[PDB]
């Protein structure tokens, strides 16, 4: 489907869009920072495809408290103008707040079991996302975005992120050398990455892609975690460690800057971040 006539500033071939950051990976995946995209062009492209975006979030045990702000702020900032399906995984159906949604947006509550250890609650998201990539997501959405719940949206998070497979630069380590990355370093774990390998340290709190690619990632991470469990080892940063192994070996087709995953209490507001889009609740 052809784009309509649009009036916007001409791209400047001989002017970099950012002079302070890397905006494309060495495998030619865009790194998404403010100033790299014209959202009007992208909105047109994705609306003409009638794109539906699923957003998964786990609110298990006491984390149900985070849902109200998460959903209210998602309504202000997440894929506004596009079709959205929220999927709230919880052990407490009745504790999901009644948040008023804009048109073309819906929410499903998916009841799941609560594991005792926070590590297992975090890790079993991979299994649960993979399982539902079959039950619901393949028929209901085009893309999945999988995030932590103890967060709020403060600025635009839109179709600029959508791509077959994306990860997000962890806010603690975007300026770190690979040897300093907290990858799993024990060869006995499936998540093992040697000191001389690694592109980026991706945050477990924000990843996504097409349903097919998210199914692949989440199943791979789950199956890897089950191998580790059988061998009596648990990766240093749990699902995040396995996510990082997967994305090393299967390069993402976009990488999101730390604008998309931030903690202002711990890290402030650096000049390199023109926007703080999705942030930790302090
Ligand atoms: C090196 C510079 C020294 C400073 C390093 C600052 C980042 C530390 O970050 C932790 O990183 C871990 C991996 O190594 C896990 O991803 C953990 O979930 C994360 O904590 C999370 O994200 C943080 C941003 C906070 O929101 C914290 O409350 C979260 O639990
Ligand atoms: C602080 C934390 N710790 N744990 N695990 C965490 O953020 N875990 C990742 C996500 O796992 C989910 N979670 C974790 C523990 C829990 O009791 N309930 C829950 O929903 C939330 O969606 C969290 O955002
Ligand atoms: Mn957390």
């Amino acid at each position: 489907v052809s784009l309509p006539r649009m009036v916007y500033p001409q791209p400047k071939v001989l002017t970099p869009c950012r002079k302070d950051v890397l905006v494309v990976t060495p495998w030619l995946a865009p790194i998404v920072w403010e100033g790299t995209f014209n959202i009007d062009i992208l909105n047109e492209q994705f609306r003409l495809q009638n794109t539906t975006i699923g957003l998964t979030v786990f609110a298990i045990k006491k984390y149900v408290a985070f849902l109200k702000l998460f959903l209210e702020t998602a309504e202000k900032h997440f894929m506004v103008g596009h079709r959205v399906h929220y999927y709230v995984f919880t052990d407490q159906p009745a504790a999901v707040p009644r948040v008023t949604l804009g048109t073309g947006r819906q929410l499903s509550v998916l009841e799941v079991r609560a594991y005792k250890r926070w590590q297992d609650v975090s890790m079993r998201r991979m299994e649960m996302i993979s399982d539902f990539c079959e039950r619901r997501f393949l028929s209901e959405v085009d893309y999945l975005v999988c995030v932590d719940v103890d967060m709020e949206f403060r600025d635009h998070v839109g179709v600029e992120i959508l791509t077959p497979l994306f990860g997000t630069l962890h806010p603690g380590f975007y300026g770190s050398s690979r040897e300093a990355f907290t990858y799993e370093r024990r060869p006995q774990s499936q998540a093992y990455i040697p000191k001389d390998e690694g592109d980026f340290y991706y945050g477990g709190a924000f990843f996504g892609g097409s349903v097919q690619e998210v199914q692949r990632l989440t199943r791979a991470c789950h199956q890897a975690m089950m191998v580790d469990q059988a061998n009596g080892i648990e990766a240093v940063w749990h699902d995040e460690s396995h996510l990082n192994k997967y994305l090393l070996r299967h390069k993402p087709t976009k990488v999101l800057s730390p604008e998309y995953l931030w903690d202002q209490q711990l890290l402030g507001w650096p000049a390199v971040l023109r926007k703080l889009r999705f942030t930790a609740v302090p």
